[PDB]
DNA sequence: CTCTTTTTTCTCG
DNA sequence: GCGAGAAACAAAGA
């Protein structure tokens, strides 16, 4: 998932488990814990959460008083409020259970991650792991924004991807993103002018935020968290390969950028 | 059966 | 440090 999708599954999670007092939690998959899950078994079990909180694609459980669970879900990783007597289902790696249900987490490429802190590490961690502002009117601030890419020559789409010039974009809203703003993916960044720049600063925001409020782009899931999401019927690119461009009707095209699958308008974003 | 396709972080030159 | 390619891992399609 990407910033949208994980602000989505964080809202229903504030809203349903806020409150709630781990009874037991239990792992299928305990590799998948980096900082040991006997560990956080011991420190968690009996515990309550008290909030869940974001940070880019970073899901942050707030448990007990100075608890902070972090997890990503990378490529794959779903979760799902289930009843206690709910089966197993193959790809299922951990289980946070409470009284009247439990929280399950599921990952077919086992990717995601699990990272138990304290309350005072969180943003120690973050600025170790070099993310950018969220993208927001009041943090994503344009001209930090507009001096790195004057200097660099990166192509925009990568650097984008970096999560260093704002935090959230993944592959499906970067493309969106560039379209709306009308920039090709392989643009280096110093060629940006300024209107340009600012474009792409507000599209940023704009499209995730709209992607946010949608409860972002769901396609398939069963009952996982954050999969009524309506943002997949807004898209104008990723995965249109050969549908007419929205604006002037040209074919969308794919092809790779820097190993991943690109989806534009070549009348619309000019290389 | 082989090759390709679908977030983060490291290896290699 | 930087770009290119790939690995972690699983499944579905050409
Ligand atoms: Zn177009």
């Amino acid at each position: 998932p990407e910033l949208p999708e994980v602000e989505t599954v964080r809202r229903e999670l504030e809203k349903r488990i806020v409150g709630q007092k781990i009874i037991s939690i239990e792992a299928t998959y305990p590799r998948m814990v980096l900082t040991g899950f006997e560990q956080l078994k011991k420190e968690l079990t009996g515990k309550t959460i008290q909030g869940i909180s974001r940070r880019g694609k970073y899901l942050i459980f707030e448990i007990g008083d100075d608890f902070r669970l972090i997890s990503h879900l990378r490529m794959e990783g779903k979760y799902r409020l289930a009843t206690l007597d709910a089966p197993r289902e193959k790809h299922d790696h951990l289980t946070m259970k409470f009284a009247d249900g439990q929280l399950i987490y599921a990952d077919v490429r086992k990717f995601g991650t699990w990272e138990l802190i304290s309350t005072d590490q969180v943003l120690p961690y973050f600025l170790k792991k070099k993310i950018g502002p969220e993208p927001t009117y009041e943090d994503f601030d344009e001209k930090l924004f507009r001096e790195k890419l004057r200097k660099s020559t990166k192509k925009i789409k990568p650097y984008l991807l970096e999560q260093t010039l704002v935090a959230g974009l993944g592959n499906i809203y970067v493309d969106e993103v560039l379209w709306l703003a009308k920039i090709h993916p392989e643009k280096e960044t110093n060629q940006l002018i300024e209107s340009s720049i600012h474009l792409l600063h507000d599209s940023i925001i704009e499209i995730l935020q709209k992607a946010i409020k949608l409860g972002g782009s769901s396609i398939r899931t069963y009952s996982a968290l954050g999969s009524t999401g309506k943002m997949q019927n807004e898209l104008q690119v990723y995965g249109k390969t050969g549908e007419k461009c929205s604006r002037c009707g040209a074919e969308i095209q794919k092809i790779k950028v820097a190993g991943r699958g690109t989806h534009f308008c070549p009348v619309c974003q000019q290389k």
